[PDB]
């Protein structure tokens, strides 16, 4: 019987981590550690400065005070979970997470917390508002497969599911993050004394988002399957920066 | 001559920031946009659910309230300064920014808010808290680099340099990030009134950190350059990937 450890960025009170927990619980032993409140964006934050505190409800969900979703699996994972989990999951997101919008998910950050246990930590997320249902039967279709047979390669699976109902999806597609245009609106908004404050605007329009993509996939009707990492380095560019230097003349003297 | 956008994650206070700004200032044109408190361990976190405020100090210097460095260089780019910067520069960090914990570095996101300019952006980190003035001439070499000819590939360059007097630097490596084994510390304190809180511990012991790792680089005493992007993406995990879906039957009818 599995051991999950379930959480999410939009906190303990979203529909899509309580429609998530109840699919789980019929088949596994769920624990929930999640936000106390919507922290959508906050990317893999973590608190340093201060310790956290916890707060219980009575279904047993425990929140993290102002805590990150990261804070919320990290602590899961090595000191509130007892026995430890066997894997994470984090979702189901009301809404996507894809192409470069990943380097700012609190849902996929949670699962990268999970990127150092026996079965590959899951990132759910939703095209949309409506059919978590649909997106809680890839979850456990996903979680079956992996009772099956285990995943060798690959420690996060960032997975996106159309906002439909599960009749209408087309299947699975093995994908890679697409991108965006350069995002650069900015919405000014005065206050009661006159002063511009600032909303961070909408993204930019997609750019990469052909064969292969997790923008594509999804806009088929298929979910979207990303295997992730957390190495950022950009390995093609490695002989361009060292001949640059060279050419420069920085860090030689001839 | 080069307008330059000067963020950190230590905040608009910080002794890096500050350093490095005097330094940049006598050959370009620079704007700090920064937090107004240490947000180290911010990762790429941004403020999506509330707008924000910005102070002005006497010299010009912006700070974003309860801004994330993240929040900061998006403000800085899209709104604040005008005309629009040629680069982002983020730094002098105060510790590095190594291996796999670039993920949760505000140093870092800074900098990436960066990547759509046409200099790559730069992320500085001392490799400790005394020799600001190693990290200000490094990178003052790196943009005198810049302005003798663009770097072709690469958007971001992470660049960490020894806490050690410029003299002793033995020279600049292009390298990849390292990482380490799990994180797994815990540190619980009692409050006043017998709750338990948890702070998050120290980071695992170095697992990869040999041949053209970041770490070793630093360890050795050199400037380690690395160049990151924010793809995601585990490429190599693909068919491994797709053929654990085929093999359990998750996606397909057969
Ligand atoms: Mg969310
Ligand atoms: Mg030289
Ligand atoms: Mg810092
Ligand atoms: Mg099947």
């Amino acid at each position: 019987s599995m051991r999950i450890l379930l959480s999410n960025d939009d906190g303990v009170h979203a529909p899509g981590i309580q429609t998530l927990a109840k699919a789980l619980r019929e088949f596994a032993d769920v624990q929930v550690v999640a936000p106390d409140r919507n922290r959508s964006g906050a990317s893999n934050s973590l608190t340093l400065e201060s310790s956290l505190r916890t707060f219980t409800f009575d279904n047993g969900d425990i929140a993290v005070q102002m805590g990150t979703p990261t804070d919320c699996v990290y602590l899961g994972v090595n000191a509130l979970m007892r026995p430890r989990p066997d894997i994470v999951v984090s979702g189901i997101n009301a809404g996507p997470n894809l192409g470069d919008d990943v380097i700012y998910s609190g849902t996929v950050a949670a699962a990268m917390e999970g990127r150092h246990l026996g079965f590959p930590a899951l990132a759910v997320s939703l095209n949309g508002y409506q059919h978590y249902d649909t997106a809680a039967a890839v979850t456990c279709a996903l979680l079956r497969g992996l009772s099956r047979e285990p995943l060798r390669t690959g420690r996060i699976l960032n997975v996106n599911v159309p906002d439909l109902p599960l009749a209408q999806v087309k299947g699975i597609r093995v994908t890679r993050c697409g991108s965006r245009h350069p995002a650069d609106k900015v919405i000014p908004q005065e206050d009661p004394r006159g002063n511009t404050l600032y909303w961070i605007g909408p993204p930019g329009d997609k750019y990469d988002a052909g064969p292969d993509t997790d923008f594509a996939a999804v806009d088929e009707g298929y979910v979207s399957v990303t295997p992730l990492h957390v190495d950022l380095t950009a390995h093609s560019a490695h002989d361009v920066v060292s001949d640059w230097l060279d050419s420069v003349g920085v860090g030689t003297q001839w």
